[PDB]
């Protein structure tokens, strides 16, 4: 038993991150095939950032600017386009190490996890949430930028995040690998607000399920409501409105557990109204919202990976 | 910037697990050179955990009643010993994924990722903390035994936790790689106490300096204490007595933050006494202690590993 915020192993990702060094910056790339991609404010300088012409910019730079290192291993590099805000860098050399991979765009309350790096080197790995307001709360020093975020089912990897930013408030920002950002940001150091961060509505009933199963079950109350009624109260607590969708994802959790959304839904409405009064929920005395459904059924199964 | 609950790097770890049948017991085995390490109730059968005689069980087992697949590969067993309570199973091949090496016992307190499988399958991975009663607070399902924890400097591995038992608590215990319990624990079905679980104060402390640098200021107090006096609060909050070690351990990050040890002992005391009035620090609404000042160093310095 137990619940834990878990992360994918990183040993496929790991053989995929390069060092990528143009003039004087350098960042971290993944290396797919015979293309690396990074991010192209590869190829700012410190004042460039302030307002990047990427087009003029880019113009100025040739295969050979392009200094991208694997280990002690040097790629040669024999094209480079740039597709929205990463570059694309064509090598002769595809990686061994490549394995089944997508690249897919995630929404709004999924998770994934983020391999950090600096200088091409694996330093950790943690999970994280795509806020509703396309934000990440993540752990990124000067040189994480290229940091990748990913899935993995089976023995597929579904890259989805690469680290841009990080903004004014502390919070983190990037693109998938097409290189199109989550969000309304820009690869700009300017001032860039984040809309107003609220609440994985269905992430939250997916943990107090996971609670449920664990043993936790202090919070059952012995009322029930309604869908428009409690997405009332979530409005107030800047919860995201819970629809029939959210409703239908949780079915496996309500049939293994016995209790229906909507009784869980009135559980919340408790904890919103009342608080925790000094408790605690899975050792956290907050309401997680970065765990979805199916991280839940993840974790209370066994799922693993080849 | 950003302060997360980070795991190293699971790599080097997943091309070390093997799946170790013995009977009709499965569980994961640890593949380092040509020997298997892995917990030796899997030589029981559910009843025998009830009372298990590990010598007079291991008299009926030879070589060939142990099945060793990685992956489609099944790894011949020429010897097998009972180190303590981990099986030592030597097979024809040595691992050509073994990576550089140690195996190591840590100190309460002490963190370290664990690499979570089934069937000698990598599922996921997360940071845990020895508890001061030497168990962990970790996520560990049917068939997760074998699950090894470890900590990575530069390119060595240090083991140092074997999973073997869930208490009925539902908390967890294991062993070092050479077989020993962390705590007075045995591989029983039978009821075990952990100890009074305190809390680890060096690791608040060391988190509160990671608060401080990552913006979180508003708990710094304008007041200051002694060793012993903040020691006479510890023991009502059951925190773990400060000393001078952890006093000295700590004194990187009073440098950095210009804080002293000593304040930020008054700054803890008065969380302790007047709690968080529902205010949160580094995104918690508890006092985290399962962030080693060293986590805390790497995370603030950007430590990579090869």
């Amino acid at each position: 038993s137990g619940f834990r915020k878990m992360a994918f192993p990183s040993g496929k990702v790991e053989g995929c991150m390069v060092q990528v060094t143009c003039g004087t910056t350098t960042l971290n790339g993944l290396w797919l095939d015979d293309v690396v991609y990074c991010p192209r404010h590869v190829i700012c300088t410190s004042e460039d950032m302030l307002n990047p012409n990427y087009e003029d910019l880019l113009i100025r730079k040739s295969n050979h600017n392009f200094l991208v290192q694997a280990g002690n291993v040097q790629l040669r590099v024999i094209g480079h386009s740039m597709q929205n805000c990463v570059l694309k860098l064509k090598v002769d050399t595809a990686n061994p190490k490549t394995p089944k991979y997508k690249f897919v765009r995630i929404q709004p309350g999924q998770t994934f996890s983020v391999l950090a790096c600096y200088n091409g080197s694996p330093s950790g790995v943690y999970q994280c949430a795509m806020r509703p307001n396309f934000t990440i709360k993540g752990s990124f020093l000067n040189g994480s930028c290229g940091s990748v975020g990913f899935n993995i089912d089976y023995d597929c990897v579904s890259f989805c995040y690469m680290h841009h930013m990080e903004l004014p408030t502390g919070v983190h920002a990037g693109t998938d690998l097409e290189g199109n950002f989550y969000g309304p940001f820009v690869d700009r150091q300017t001032a860039q607000a984040a809309g107003t961060d609220t609440t994985i509505t269905v992430n939250v009933l997916a943990w107090l399920y996971a609670a449920v199963i664990n043993g936790d079950r202090w919070f059952l109350n012995r009322f029930t409501t309604t869908l428009n009624d409690f997405n009332l109260v979530a409005m107030k607590y800047n919860y995201e409105p819970l629809t029939q969708d959210h409703v239908d994802i949780l079915g496996p959790l309500s049939a293994q557990t016995g209790i229906a959304v909507l009784d869980m839904c009135a559980s919340l409405k408790e904890l919103l109204q009342n608080g925790m009064n000094g408790r605690t929920i899975l050792g956290s005395a907050l309401l997680e919202d970065e765990f979805t459904p199916f991280d839940v059924v993840r974790q209370c199964s066994g799922v693993t990976f080849q």
